[PDB]
Formats: C-alpha cells, structure tokens, sequence
DNA sequence: TCGCGAATTCGCG
DNA sequence: TCGCGAATTCGCG
C-alpha cells in the first residue's frame, strides 16, 4: 500500500493477527500519520455510556437499565480520537463472525446429519445476533454523521461464488453460492439497507420519503466468498480505509489540533 | 374491555391462543369495528418485497439478494389494511420469544451445569437474533410514520421483579431480577432506544442533533417479569391497541373509504 | 464474584 | 425439493 501502510500490512500478514490485534495496529498507523492527534483503543463500552449519549439527543431516551454493569464487547474493539473539545469520537468498531463448517467436513470423509449420511449441514441462524451490537453502536453514534462499523464474515455459509471441494474418496462435492441450504448472507443485508457488500459505507446517507429527512446508518459488510480464511493484510487495509473516512467527516472538530499543535 | 373487545379477549383466554392465532383474532376485531375497511393476515414477507420498498425511497437501496426466494416469518404474522390508493399498509407485526428454563428446573430437583450441581444455568444470548426481523420490518416501513412491531418476552431470563421458587426439597431458591447471571433484558433495549418497556411505541419520534432530523423506529417490548406464562387476553388487548394506533397515523389515506363507502 | 460471547444441530412445512 | 426458525450449554476473564 501507500508508504508505511504497506509496511504495517506486511507485519499483519506475517503474524496473521486477529481482528482485535489488527484494530490495535490501525491505531498505531493513525498515530504515525497524524502525530498531532491522540488515539486510543478500547475493548468494551458499558451500557451506561450508551444511555448517556442517548439522553443528550432526547431526554426520554436511554432511560432503561436492568443490570447496572451491562456492556458490549465487539471482538475487534473500538478506536477513538480526541477532538478540539476534549471529547472522544469513535473512528472504528470491528467484528468478525464465523459460520458453516461444510468445507472442513467434506475436505475429510465426514458425513453429518442425524443419520450421518449428509454431505452438508442445514445452515443455522446464530449469525443474526450480529444485529444487536450494530444497533447499540448506532444508538451510541446517533448524533454522528459517520458509522464506522466493519463486519467480517467467514465460512461455508457466506459464499459469493461457486466452489468445488474434493474429498479423500475422490468425489468432488460442488457447492452453489445461491443455494438457500447454506447461504445466510441475506440474514445480514438489512444492516446496510441492501447497499453493496465489500464496500466502505462509513458516510451516512440522508434520504426522505415526502419532506421528512432520515439518516441511515449502514454497516460495512465484508465477506470471504471464496470459502477461505481472511488475510490479515487485507483486513488491515479495509479497516484503515474506514478509519480515515471517519476522520474526514470529523474534520471540522480536529482542525485546531492539526494547526495549533 | 370496551364492548366487543372484551368478548374477543375472553375467547382468546378460553383457548390460550398462540401469538399467531391472536394476530388473526385482531384482524377479525378490526373488520368488525371498521366494516368499511379491508384487512388481511399474512404469515410471511419475501425479501423481494422489502427490496422493492427500499428502492422506492432511494434508487441505491435494496440492490442485494443472494437467494432469490429468501423471506422472513415472524411467528405472529402480519396484519394489513388497504388504503384509498389500493395499496396494503402494515398495521401489525407480532413476535414471541422464550429463554431461560431455570424456574422449571428449580421447581423440580434438577441441578444443571457441566458438573450437575448448579441451581441456575448461565444465561445465553440467542435472544439477540430478535434484532434481525426488527431491522427488516423497519426497512420495509422506512417510508411510514408508524412502526407497529410488538415483541413478547417470557422466561427466567426476562425478570423485572424478584421471585422465590420452592423446590421439592423444601429449600427456597431466591432469584434477583437485577442479576446479570440471568437477566438478558438489556440485550433488547437497543431496539427501542432505551424508551420505557411494556409500552405502545408505535408513533415514530423525530429527533435531531444540530439541524439534521432523524426518524426513530422503536419496537414495543413487552415482558412477563413475574416469570409466568403470557395471558392470551392481555396479549390481544396489547396487540389491538397497537393496531388501532397504526390506523390513526394512517388516517389520511383511509378517509375516502370511511365516507365514500 | 458476574456478565458477554461462540455458533451449532435439527425440526418444520 | 429448499429456506427459516428454536434457544441452548458453557468457556472466558
């Protein structure tokens, strides 16, 4: 990539860092590009923080809490920057989910099912839980003009192209991506309003039906449709790209630090 | 309740009808109160319908579909009314979830856990999937001014008050609602922006940070905090109340049928 | 301690 | 057939 971004990317690939460790790498890269700015990484956000942010928007919001110390822990953590007013603004929130172990089963001679004779396993729906954290962060950033939520998908339940897997028997099992027996990719499309996947959807859209005005918060949904594992170098580039976009939208509240510092 | 609403409610209680069957009862009651209007019940909505509605709002929305015949099936179904333009407008969408079988375990002498010695089971997170359908219907009704989504919770994981359960041994197991070991009620609060639970939140709110304008779609989250099962009569009253509110917001597009018919 | 997250195996039309 | 939904048992700091 561009200058140091290529160097940081090679380090991510050399160690095959997890999403949480790649988020920490993104903060280092950001500190390197913008030395005048202050960045930090956080692994959790308590519900009391979200409610406080909700109350600032409307007094009747964020008035519910059953378990005092409730919180959310996105496996990728959170990256933030300090603005000219001394307040922390979120620049990135990452998450990585996995579902579908069919490629692993057919790579071997394992037959699944209640009878133990099926090549494929009927795909589940646990991936739907992803919407909770997306809704929590959206409420936390309801006053913001950007939504830097990145979700990485992996497994046999998120294919975007056909693949052929050869078993030890020699028989080639052919999987079709459009098969509703396995594809759960549509169980996530509501998160970004049906907008293109594998894209940076950080900048919020402002639609309107009939003189109304609404702000859409679309999450960036990236998938490895090949069936293979995610490459750490490409995860880093994607996450760094989304973080830079967050800074652009936040530009007006960071100016004094890039000049008067 | 008011007139016939009390009669329909007694019929629901006499048979202990499920949420899906109570939704059908609500359509009958609505047809009875508004004979000039046409109502219908639907058990499913395909993704092609949602995408079509999304495209009408913005041309770049609803442009993704991996499995041609994908759909959503809320266990409570959907109730709709026909407006003066011949188009169907959703008046109600119901759902009922269950989680936490601790009350059932301690009512007996059953000890759970990997060792088989715990009185309680560490609460799971499968209830988080609820956010998917809420997001789908919200996208389907993004042009509407109301959001009639009703979610009913039940189980030992959704307590709002303390309860004491006596086992066959005689020992009284005391459960505290604020205990994060069991309470999963906060895993749903994002759905209604922390607004009051057990309330009718059908009419959309219009907030704004700094000259922006946003429309909030909050789901009505009702829970049986006692730990007991839901009463069909009270489920019907709640659902009928939400349906009537939908008609009020839809008033301008139903006038010609109440007059010129 | 307490509170969050992994994601799976099948039943049902 | 194919495609959606139930919701659970524990590991981890």
């Amino acid at each position: 990539s561009q200058g140091v971004i290529g160097i940081f990317g090679d380090y991510a690939k050399a160690h095959d860092l997890a999403v949480g460790e790649v988020s920490k790498l993104v903060k280092k890269a950001l500190s390197n590009e913008y030395p005048q700015l202050s960045f930090r990484y956080r692994d959790s956000i308590k519900k009391t923080e979200i409610n406080e942010a909700l109350k600032k928007i409307d007094p009747d919001l964020g008035g519910t809490l059953f378990v005092s110390n409730s919180s959310i822990k996105p496996d990728g953590g959170i990256v933030e920057v300090k603005d000219d007013y001394g307040e922390w603004r979120v620049v990135l929130v990452a998450e990585a989910k996995h579902q579908g172990k069919d490629i692993i089963n057919i790579r071997n001679g394992l037959l699944v099912g209640k009878r133990g004779d099926q090549d494929l396993m009927a795909a589940g729906n646990a991936i739907e839980r992803s919407h909770k954290n997306i809704s929590e962060i959206a409420n936390f950033m309801l006053s913001e003009s950007h939504f830097p939520y990145v979700l990485f998908l992996e497994g046999s339940n998120f294919l975007t192209e056909n693949i052929s897997i050869t078993r030890p028997d020699g028989r080639v099992v052919n999987l079709e991506y459009n098969s509703g027996i396995l594809n759960r990719l549509d169980r996530l499309t509501a998160a970004n309003y049906g907008m293109p996947i594998n894209s940076n959807l950080c900048i919020n859209k402002f639609v309107n039906h009939k003189d109304k005005s609404i702000m859409l918060q679309a999450a960036s949904i990236y998938t490895q449709g090949d069936g293979r594992e995610w490459d750490s170098k490409i995860m880093f580039e994607i996450m760094f790209d989304i973080s830079t976009t967050s800074l652009r939208v936040l530009g007006r509240d960071l100016f004094e630090q890039l000049t008067s510092k």
